[PDB]
Order: structure tokens, then C-alpha cells, then sequence
């Protein structure tokens, strides 16, 4: 018998880099002024974002029926580790199921090849349970539907780490010049050419933040919860799935960027991504707010010590990127500057939050 | 104060994806009939092999820093949090200069902005030193070189998913037929291109096997290890970049392998590759044996119950690459099949490795 902690912690890193990678169909779409009018290049985008959005759901849903079942497993040996290996060599071909499926639907053969790895995903994971029904030492101590706290943080770290490496792998494809482009812009000058990129720089540490506040805040979450119930798995699920598309809106070397568009309109795509992203992580936070003696700890219950803290660190980003797409929405002038200052000021009030709602607080309290 | 498990976990799966993600440069490398006999294209896959391993290399440095300074942390808060998610932004970012300095060594741009990288990362690390220093509630209890093991496994868990998740990506991209492809191939008839296709599915199995199979013989390897020392770290690191080579050996759409080649040379190539990712955990295993006292469990020790079986799963592929090399050597005939037999055959031998150690050691003793 052996721990089964590493070998579930590397299929949760497996299935959720395979989750994330739906995205990249979504990023190279390209789309050019000659087919700007065309209806079938818009309708494709559509396409392709439902489909990342599918293949995202039913990689999850795999991951849970994993953890699922070795809940009940409990302790691992080497002939289960192989079995898991298997079932998760299976788990990684859906991928190329669903794109055959996604270029050939009228023809069966991408959903006779989905039904298949399905199957077979079946099949390994009941030789896994009458594996270890069969040998009671290996079976869990409770045995001889909330899911794991730990599994849930594992994959929504993975998930996070794949989008800022998807925008750092953006830059160093886009902001890099060639060295014909800088002999034809100056005479061999590369600070100029870092001079003409410094705003992608910037842009990409902005995005950077942003990704790395929404998981400061969805860490905070997860420390003070007690127990994570099956409906704020779903809710994380759905945030995570959102959190995915991060990458569409603030890339610049993607075919999706580089398309004809207004400025208004990727600003507004942008705070609807984040938007989407965070208010599922504060629709988890209410429903454990609703059960709160079993779903957290007494810290951030009504009433508690750090209740608000976390109410307005889980509130910050949704508020404000509401805040963005409504200036863009009314004012149609400042909006982009308003979304870039909500960009930069959004890490600060982080940083600063406890002082914030100290002084909030308290001059609410007094007048 | 607040426990540092889930965000150094976080750290861990950021950095290994961003040391692995170095070889896609080396993958997308093309050559062509028109510039076989060119000397340039040769000389930049070598070349571009060299910048993989130090890119790997400087990542894998900056991860060692970043645990080493959070063995004395030892518990986090919301600043250190922030600060650390800084440090991380930091650390993306040298990839970035890496490119720039690979594009123009000769101009000093690259040069600089790799400095003032690593200057960040120091002083942000001297600023969190600093405050956990001035609050002594947030130190470790010891205080208040060998590396820890949790930290050394979730980054050789994510190097090695995200080598998977590169083999699934290129399947994706190569296998898959377009519809004008299919029709005039065929009268639309795709079970005809799944039949031209299936060897492609075929390998695929037999890479993510390979992968998996090394991953087992790391996690039991870890999973008998007392105490990791830092010479075990450092083979671990060689191991590991000598692992992010795989995809270099097992794609089809990387531009890499479309080149005029012979088969003979691509097998010799992937057998050196596997034998560089496998002796190094040998090493490890050899190292951790010299002292196993203070480095192994009493299972593994020389004579142990566990310790030939431990020794035959280490092993079996660097042996089994070595032969297959040798045959391309010798034999210069059934190298090939020799190769796809092995490839096929490992994983059995590591189903049925304890019958097999079984059966030999009692047949040696009788005889
Ligand atoms: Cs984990
Ligand atoms: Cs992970
Ligand atoms: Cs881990
Ligand atoms: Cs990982
Ligand atoms: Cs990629």
C-alpha cells in the first residue's frame, strides 16, 4: 500500500492543462478586413468559443468522476497507479475525439471514436474499483457527495498557471521584432524597437495582475472553507471555465486580436470575460455564506473578523470591471481610460484593501 | 498567518510550465530539402537545443531560490501572498528577455533586461526576507542545504503534464483531415483517412506510455526517499530537462521532425533522448544508495525487500534504449522494428515486473 496523494495531485495538473488548452482553437481565430462583412468567420468564432466551453465541461466532469472514485480507493499501488495512468492516457485523447467531431459533425466517425474513449475510460476505472474491492487493504478506512478541497485547488491552480503562460508565451511570439523589421523601421536601432513595444510590457504585467489577484482572491476563499459542498464545485467549475478565456482578452499576437474592431468593443469583451470570471467565485462565497457552519470557518461567518475582508476581496473585480463596461456603455469617451486605470488601481486596492475597509467602515459606522 | 502550502504549490506548477514550455521554440524549428545541405538551419536546431537547456536551467535556479527562501518563511500572509505573486511576474518574464537575447546577442537591450529581471526577483525575495524578519509570528519555528521534497515533485509532476499535454496538442494538430483534403483523396469518405491515420493514433499511445511509465519509476523512486539532498536535486533537474526533449522525439506536426531525415537517425535521436531522461533518475537512485541511511527508507536499503524491484524499475528503459541504439549500430537492418517492439514491450515488463524479478532471481540462485 502507498500514499495515493502525488499521483492524484499529477492527474489533476494532467486534466486541468488538458481543460485549459481548448483555448487555443478560440486564439488562433483569424479574421481579416476582405472577410470582415462575411458571416460565416463571426459565426465561427461563436462556434469555436461554445465549443471550448463544452470540451472544458466534460474534461471537468472526468476529473470528478476520478476523484470520485478514488475517494473511495483511498491508497494506491503500483498496479492502480498503472490503471490511473491508463485511464488518464484515455481522458487526454477526448481532445482529438471532439476536434474530428468539431470538423466532420455529419459524419459519425468522430462520435463513434468519443463513445469509444468514453468506454474505455469505463471499463479502467470499474477494473480500478473491483481492483481494489477485491484487496481490502487498499480500500479507504470509512468504506472498510462534496468533493475534496484539495483536488478542487490543485486543478484551479493548474488552470491559472496555463492562462499566464498562454499570455507570457503571447509576448515573447508578438514583441519580439525581426531583424529586417528593425533594419527597415531605423538603422540597426533595437532600442527603438523597445521604445515602440513598451506598451505591450506594460499590458502584459497588467494581465499578469489581474489573473494573479483573481487567484489571491479564490485562495483566500478556499483557506477559510471548511467544506467545499457539490454546488460551489460546479460554481468553481463555471469560474474556472471563464477564467479560461482570459487569454482572449488580453493577447495581442492571437488571430483573435488581430482582426478588424473597435477599441470600445475589446474593452467591453474584456470586462465581460472578467466579470464572468469573478462573480462565480463570490456566487461560491454567498452559497457558503448560506450554509455557514458546515461550509466555513468561524472567521468569515456573519458577522465575524474577516467576513468583509473577504466579501470585498471576492467584490473588488466584479464591481469594477461592471464598473468599466458601464462607463464604456454611457460615457462612450473616457471608457478606455477608465479601463486602463481600473486595471492598474484594482492590484493596489488589493494591496491596501484592509486599510480601505478599516476606514469605510468606520466612517459609515460614525455618520 | 496562514498556511504556504497551496501558494508555493501554485509557484511550483507556474515555474515548471514555464522551464518546459522552452523546447517549443527547438519543436517549431523547420527545415527543408531546399536547405538540407544548408549549414545555417543545422547549425540553428543545435544552437536552439542549447538555449532549451539553459533557459530550463535559469528557470529551474530561480525556483530552488524561491524554496529555499520559503523554507524559512514557513507561513504566509495576505502581503507575502501579493509579494510573491510579484516574484512570479518577475520570473515569467525572463523568458521574454531570453528571446530577445537569442534574436540580438550581439545589442546589449536583451542583456540588460535580463538583469533588471533578476534584480527584481532580488529585491522583491530581500523585501519578503525582510518582512517576515520584522513580524516574528510569520518565521518557521526552527528559526524562529537539502531541498524539500514536496516542492522538487509538483515540479516534475508539471513538467512532465505538460509534456504529455504537448504530444496530445500535436496529435490534434497533425491527424486531424481537412474536408478538401478528404474529397480529394476519396469521394468523402473519412473512415478512409481514420485508416491512413491510425498509426499516428497508435504512437501517440505509445508516447504518453513512455512518459507515464518514466513518471512511475520517479514517484516510486520519491515515494522510498527519506530525504532528497541537493545532488539528488540537481539530477533531478537534468532528468527533467533531459524529459522536456520528448515531444522533440514523439511529435509529427513539429516542424522539427518534417525534415529529410532518415528513419534510422529519428530512432537513434528519440533512444538517446530516453536514455538521457532515464539514467539521470538512476542516478539519483545510485546517490540516494551511497548514503541510505539518511537518504532512502529501510525497504530500499541494500538487501531490502523492495530494493531489486526499485533497482529493475530504474532500470528497465535506460537498458532497453541503450539496446534498442545498439541494434541501430550494429544490426542496421531491424532497428526500426526493434524500437517499436521495445516501446511496446517496456510497459508490459512494468506490468509484470515483480513476477519477472521473481522468476530471474530464483532461476540465478538455483543455478
Ligand atoms: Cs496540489
Ligand atoms: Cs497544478
Ligand atoms: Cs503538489
Ligand atoms: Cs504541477
Ligand atoms: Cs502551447
Amino acid at each position: 500500500i502507498q500514499c495515493s496523494q502525488r499521483m492524484l495531485s499529477f492527474s489533476d495538473a494532467l486534466l486541468s492543462i488538458i481543460a485549459t488548452v481548448m483555448i487555443l482553437p478560440v486564439t488562433h481565430t483569424e479574421i481579416s478586413p476582405e472577410q470582415q462583412f462575411d458571416r460565416s468567420v463571426q459565426r465561427l468564432l461563436a462556434t469555436r468559443i461554445a465549443v471550448y466551453l463544452m470540451t472544458f465541461l466534460i474534461v471537468t466532469v472526468a476529473w470528478a468522476a476520478h476523484t470520485r472514485l478514488f475517494q473511495v480507493v483511498g491508497k494506491t499501488d503500483d498496479t492502480l497507479a498503472l490503471l490511473n495512468l491508463a485511464c488518464m492516457m484515455t481522458i487526454t485523447f477526448l481532445p482529438y475525439t471532439f476536434s474530428l467531431m468539431v470538423t466532420f459533425p455529419d459524419v459519425p466517425l468522430g462520435i463513434f471514436l468519443f463513445c469509444v474513449c468514453v468506454i474505455a475510460i469505463g471499463v479502467v476505472q470499474a477494473l480500478i474499483v473491483g481492483y481494489a474491492f477485491h484487496f481490502p487493504h487498499l480500500l479507504s478506512p470509512q468504506i472498510q457527495e462534496p468533493l475534496s478541497k484539495e483536488r478542487v485547488e490543485a486543478f484551479s491552480d493548474g488552470v491559472y498557471a496555463i492562462v499566464a503562460t498562454l499570455l507570457i508565451l503571447d509576448i515573447c511570439e508578438d514583441n519580439v521584432p525581426d531583424p529586417k523589421d528593425v533594419k527597415e523601421r531605423f538603422s540597426g536601432s533595437l532600442v527603438a524597437a523597445l521604445s515602440a513595444t513598451g506598451p505591450r510590457f506594460l499590458a502584459y504585467f497588467g494581465s499578469f495582475a489581474t489573473v494573479g489577484l483573481l487567484w489571491f482572491a479564490h485562495h483566500s476563499l478556499f483557506l477559510h472553507v471548511r467544506k467545499a459542498t457539490r454546488a460551489m464545485g460546479l460554481l468553481n467549475t463555471l469560474s474556472l471555465a471563464f477564467v479560461g478565456g482570459l487569454p482572449l482578452a488580453y493577447q495581442q499576437t492571437s488571430a483573435f486580436a488581430r482582426q478588424p474592431r473597435d477599441e470600445l468593443e475589446r474593452v467591453r469583451v474584456s470586462c465581460t470575460i472578467i466579470f464572468l470570471a469573478s462573480i462565480f467565485q463570490l456566487a461560491m462565497w454567498t452559497t457558503a455564506l448560506l450554509h455557514q457552519a458546515e461550509t466555513l470557518q468561524p472567521s468569515v461567518w456573519f458577522g465575524g473578523r474577516e467576513h468583509v475582508l473577504m466579501f470585498a476581496k471576492l467584490a473588488l473585480y466584479p464591481c469594477a470591471s461592471l464598473l468599466a463596461f458601464a462607463s464604456t456603455c454611457l460615457l462612450s469617451r473616457f471608457s478606455v481610460g477608465i479601463f486602463h486605470l481600473m486595471q492598474i488601481a484594482v492590484p493596489c486596492a488589493f494591496l491596501l484593501l484592509r486599510l480601505l475597509v478599516g476606514l469605510a467602515l468606520a466612517t459609515l459606522r460614525v455618520l
